């Protein structure tokens, strides 16, 4: 389990656990590497955040008798 | 033509909402250049802003107090 080499700088990247997600940041250029399982944790929470926003808007529209077209951020991934 | 820090193989380029993400086709990890990470954070902020302004309007018309949730940027400030 050694450090990972930035693909730009060829220097060893810093690994930090933030909000429960392991991210690797190049100290020289600041690019970021996410292993697939860590990307998945980030996107699962983002999906929750978006769901709550859209359900809250869904209720306001439903009271008005207007349909709410679902948008977004998850659409990026 | 950037090498995966795991697999030492060429990563593929994927463009989403103007953000360029490098994806290893073997292990599936992702690389964001600092400039692309900046663009991702700006897009999350715009998506969040659109939700919060619509909700701010609904609460104002119902006369109920509202404080912004800032749900995306609370997650993405990890960068
Ligand atoms: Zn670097
Ligand atoms: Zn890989």
């Amino acid at each position: 389990m050694p450090l990972l080499l930035c693909p730009n700088c060829q220097v060893g990247m810093r690994e930090v656990e933030r909000r429960g997600v392991l991210i690797d940041v190049c100290p020289q250029c600041g690019g970021v590497w996410l292993d697939k399982g860590e990307l998945e944790k980030l996107l699962a929470e983002a999906e929750e955040v978006e769901r709550r926003y859209e359900e809250e808007l869904e209720g306001f529209y439903r009271k008005e008798g207007k349909p709410y077209k679902r948008k977004g951020f998850m659409k990026l991934f």
